[PDB]
């Protein structure tokens, strides 16, 4: 039922309905000869849509917009990128050209610039300190603290009890650390516990990469990160 790499041709995107007015988007990218899936989120905002994260590249992100307009048929008016990596900002230029207002925290925008990645236009205030939350249309944005990256945000949809962890949260099948080049291993379990404290009622938890689950994914991620810490 949830799509994997084997169900997604190169440069295509799939939409998966999680709950009423809430979808994930799933795309793939090839890295060093292996193929990785990646998730974002789409949340209905009345008669418009809010996008969370690009689909990891210009071509994928163009495909995403085409699939949204085919399947849902409401305008994507705003996009939020949850950290500075290319799976989150890669395609911001496509979105911007298409008339989508692109947003990220000032932390994310600065780190994207340093990496020479695409840079969302707008800055999101009110997310600079661990435990900070702001409402953005139909979602709450939450800065849990440094984890996968120092700027990583999580997104909650209160209407549907959907928690989107992005790349701060690992799927259950992931048994060893992923890309930790930009991580704060020391703080990552603390940051996960802020998430648990703030969204204990979450019914659906979506990782940045791989299969949705429940709140078990939070402790799962903590285990993996602590094991890596002790490598
Ligand atoms: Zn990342
Ligand atoms: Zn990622």
């Amino acid at each position: 039922e949830y799509p994997t790499v084997s169900e997604i041709p190169v440069g295509e995107v799939r939409l998966y309905q999680i709950a009423d007015g809430v979808w994930s988007h799933i795309a793939t990218q090839s890295f060093d000869g292996a193929v990785y899936p990646s998730n974002g989120l789409i949340v209905r905002d009345g008669d418009e849509l809010l996008l969370i994260d690009t689909a990891w590249g210009a071509k994928n992100t163009a495909a995403l917009l085409a699939e949204i307009e085919k399947q849902i048929g409401l305008p994507v008016t705003r996009a939020v990128s949850t950290h500075f990596h290319d799976d989150r900002v890669g395609g911001v230029d496509v979105l911007r050209a298409a008339g989508v207002a692109t947003y990220a925290s000032p932390s994310t925008r600065r780190l994207a610039e340093v990496e020479g990645n695409e840079i969302p236009t707008h800055s999101l205030e009110g997310l600079s300190s661990s435990g900070d939350a702001v409402r953005f249309g139909p979602v709450e944005l939450f800065y849990p603290g440094a984890a996968h990256s120092t700027d990583n945000l999580v997104v909650y949809v209160p209407s549907a009890s959907v928690l989107y962890g992005g790349c701060a949260i690992y799927e259950l099948s992931r048994t060893s650390a992923g890309n930790v080049a930009d991580a704060d291993l020391a703080e990552w379990p603390t940051s996960i516990e802020r998430i648990q404290q703030h969204y204990p009622e979450a019914q659906f938890v979506i990782p940045g990469h791989g299969l949705p689950g429940g709140l078990d994914l939070l402790k799962h991620t903590t285990n993996v990160v602590k094991a890596h810490t002790n490598r």
